[PDB]
């Protein structure tokens, strides 16, 4: 089991880090919706589908800067939305081909009523994003953790 992000950069079997750069919306309006979507940014695959079943959660889910500061969301897994940050870890989801196969998380973010001005700034850090990936085989028990960064500025008019 491993993954990689659209720009092909890769998180090999045990487990690890990445940094995914994401583009935003440049101007939203309080009432409106900030989507950030990782499905089309980050793929994983079960290396030995023939014998194991990997099974993949989003464990935590936390916060940084201007979304921390200017936003309040859900986080969309799977089908099913939880509180963004997370309070739990989510269910599993079956990961059982080797084929890559998108990892189905989307933050759903709106502003704050008092946000205003540059509400997100370009190259900072938005939210950490942990996959935890277990099996039906051993013991494994990893971490693929996903540094989210803004590629822009957000702008919310006053
Ligand atoms: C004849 C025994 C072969 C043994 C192969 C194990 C390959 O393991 C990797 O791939 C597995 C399948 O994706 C994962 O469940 C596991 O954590 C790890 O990433
Ligand atoms: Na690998
Ligand atoms: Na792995
Ligand atoms: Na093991």
């Amino acid at each position: 089991f491993a993954c990689k992000t659209a720009n092909g950069t890769a998180i090999p079997i045990g487990g690890g880090s990445a940094n995914v750069y994401v583009n935003l919306a440049p101007v939203v309006n309080v009432g409106q919706n900030l989507v950030v979507d990782l499905s089309t940014q980050i793929f994983c695959h079960n290396d030995y589908p023939e014998t194991i079943t990997d099974y993949v959660t989003l464990q935590r889910g936390s916060a940084y800067g201007g979304v921390l500061s200017n936003f309040s969301g859900t986080v969309k897994y799977s089908g099913s939305s939880y509180p963004f940050p997370t309070t739990s870890e989510t269910p599993r989801v079956v990961y059982n081909s080797r084929t890559d196969k998108p990892w189905p998380v989307a933050l759903y973010l709106t502003p704050v009523s008092s946000a205003g001005g540059v509400a997100i700034k370009a190259g900072s850090l938005i939210a950490v994003l942990i996959l935890r990936q277990t099996n039906n085989y051993n013991s494994d028990d990893f971490q693929f953790v996903w540094n989210i960064y803004a590629n822009n500025d957000v702008v919310v008019p006053t």
